[PDB]
RNA sequence: UCUCAUGGAGAGUUCGAUCCUGGCUCAGGAUGAACGCUGGCGGCAUGCUUAACACAUGCAAGUCGGACGGGAAGUGGUGUUUC
């Protein structure tokens, strides 16, 4: 139970004979602020419920996203989603949330409040927002990184 | 749980609609600036990017008499002296 925001509304047609059924595509991130992102995207005739399944899509998969102290990312990575290329690094405090819009808004309801990214492929507001889960899906802690290896964090930060 | 990092935002347009590819356009900052409308003061700076086209007028490199000969002025037409 938290709040969602639409991150774009799209209407698509139809050839039938008579002539062009035009429904409507809602594109919905979900987030509560404190870790829990999700997509998903919705398609309905009208716009209300197509928010609404969509947003039933966003919450059917949902992922942590691994945060520092200070709400930032441990480490740089990049991710693709078919033509779609994003990019993401940490930043200092204080820096804010600096991103393109589909890539704004997705990091924004995560609860990073520190970081920037930059999109390289297509303007594709789907293809770029699973492209960003797929790259934090892909980041850890550097706690998961010493049980993963058999070596203590502070042996590493030298 | 250290420290480093003070830094990369996009948007619209091909299609009935979608995903791509690829050009065009915009949001930023800057100027030896120019034009338009408007206009109170102060401080620090700047001011022919074109015809290295042609130029009236005035000035912009003179100085030493303690290097020398002469000359002039003044004075009591005499000494010192000034030019
Ligand atoms: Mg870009
Ligand atoms: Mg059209
Ligand atoms: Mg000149
Ligand atoms: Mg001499």
């Amino acid at each position: 139970g938290f709040e969602e925001n639409v991150v774009q509304v799209r209407r698509v047609t139809k050839v039938v004979k008579g002539g062009k059924h035009m429904r409507f595509r809602a594109i919905v991130v979900v987030g509560d602020k404190k870790g829990q992102v999700g997509v998903g995207v919705g398609k309905a005739k009208e716009v209300v419920s197509a928010v609404q399944k969509a947003a039933v899509d966003a919450r059917r998969n949902i992922i942590t996203v691994p945060m520092t102290k200070y709400l930032t990312f441990p480490h740089r990575n990049e991710a693709d989603y078919g033509a779609a290329r994003v990019m993401l690094r940490p930043a200092a405090p204080g820096t804010g949330v600096i991103a393109g819009g589909a890539v704004r808004t997705v990091l924004e309801m995560a609860g990073v409040e520190n970081a920037l990214g930059k999109q390289l492929g297509s303007n594709n507001a789907l293809n770029n927002a699973r492209a960003t889960i797929v790259a934090v899906q892909t980041m850890r802690q550097f706690s998961d990184v010493a049980r993963d290896r058999g070596i203590p964090m502070e042996e590493l930060w030298k």
